[PDB]
RNA sequence: UGUGCCUUA
């Protein structure tokens, strides 16, 4: 940093004024230095004369190249965000030009910035602080090709998409919904550590839940359709997503949320029914099977219960059935525990048994009797395992 | 006995 600003022992002077720095032409040097940038940070949080503001506007966010340089800088990016805030607060004659220029700078370099660890932070705060019409233009600058995928699955850039989803009306980012819905994109993005969070965030935004009551009816309609398009695509690839190490959380999210009930039933019918035994044996899909049991509508839950109890032919030699296999399987045991607990909740009053214009209590009692009889019969083998001991305990707790 | 992400000096 500038020698004129240092003391005898090579350290930044203590009585340095913001104006000295602004007048010196050496701001860029301070802004990329930790000590210098922090001094600037504190200095710009206080009172500022009009000229001080004017200079900061020109030197921090007035020229494209210096703007990118600081936005991509580990320290500088904070000063950029602070100066943008001040610019937005300053309604002088230059307000409109400064804001348009900031739109242009970011837009023209949108992809480059999104992917940069530090510039993406500048993007995200700009999206929620800038006038909405200008923030909307930033969204428009997002790429529509393979770069969008990279953005969705980047550990830093994914948060730009999530911010867009949070603070920008849907119409501006509808293209992302459809982009992600493409069979090949859906596969990649959902099967990615970060991308699956992005898809979930999208689904949540598209959900007609309590958080969306402020939407106009026209906007709800826009949302309903976008949700329906994305769900169609998720449903077509339900099997692949359910068994995937990352996308299974998405299927779980849809199956678990009452506000997505219609989609819950689709998914269960499309990839779960008739596959319950095999999926209960999958590391990742076993968690989806549990969610389905927990949240299926009663009529469908009866089919699921019937599939486990009666749906499969016992082994030709040993007589082992689906229930034997699942009870002792490293992943299947959790599903059977889930079925048991559902039944105990139902007959214990902890779970509503009325639905579809009828009291299914009789059904839960039947299922429970089956499980109890199985566990009674196999108590010795079962008690060798934590899972078996848990079920035995669950049943004993029910008696009393 | 069984999975993730939620990111800056």
């Amino acid at each position: 940093l500038p020698t004129w600003s240092l003391d005898s022992n090579g350290e930044m002077r203590s009585r340095l004024s913001l104006s000295e720095v602004l007048d010196s032409g050496d701001l860029m040097k301070f802004a990329v230095d930790k000590t210098g940038c922090q001094f600037l940070e504190k200095a710009v949080k206080g009172s500022l004369t009009s000229y001080q503001k004017f200079q900061l506007f020109e030197q921090v966010i007035g020229r494209k190249d210096d703007f990118l340089k600081l936005s991509t800088n580990i320290f500088g990016n904070y000063l950029v965000q602070s100066v943008i805030g001040i610019s937005l607060a300053t309604n002088d004659d230059g307000y409109t030009k400064r804001q348009e220029k900031l739109k242009n700078f970011i837009s023209s370099q949108m992809t480059d910035m999104c992917l940069d660890k530090f510039a993406c932070r500048v993007i995200q705060s700009s999206l929620q602080n800038m006038d909405l019409s200008l923030a909307c233009k930033l969204v428009q600058a997002l790429p529509r090709d393979a770069r969008l995928i990279a953005i969705c699955v980047d550990q830093n850039a994914n948060h730009v998409i999530q911010k867009v989803v949070a603070v920008i009306p849907l119409k501006n980012w509808e293209f992302i919904v459809d982009f992600v819905a493409t069979p090949e994109h859906l596969r990649q993005i959902c099967s990615d550590k970060y991308g699956c969070r992005v898809v979930q965030t999208i689904i949540e935004k598209l959900t007609a839940d309590s958080m969306n009551v402020d939407l106009t009816s026209a906007a709800q309609n826009l949302r309903e359709r976008a949700l329906q398009r994305l769900m169609t695509s998720v449903t077509n690839r339900c099997q692949e997503l359910a068994t995937n190490e990352y996308a299974n959380y998405i299927i779980q999210h849809i199956v678990s949320n009452d506000d997505l009930a219609v989609y819950r039933e689709c998914i269960i019918e499309k990839c779960l029914m008739r596959n319950l035994l095999s999926l209960s044996q999958e590391k990742f899909a076993s968690h989806v099977v549990e969610k389905a049991f927990l949240h299926a509508p009663l009529e469908l839950l009866a089919e699921m219960m019937d599939e486990i109890f009666d749906g499969y032919i016992p082994h030709p030699d040993t007589g082992k059935d689906a229930l034997d296999i699942m009870m002792f399987h490293q992943f299947g045991n959790y599903v059977v525990q889930c079925m048991l607990t559902i039944c105990c909740d139902a007959v214990s009053g902890r779970r509503q048994t009325k639905e579809g214009g009828y009291d299914h209590a009789i059904s839960f009692q039947d299922w429970l009797k089956k499980l109890h009889s199985r566990v009674t019969k196999e108590r010795h083998r079962l008690s060798r395992f934590s899972s078996g001991k848990k079920m035995i305990e669950t049943l004993a707790n029910l008696r009393s």
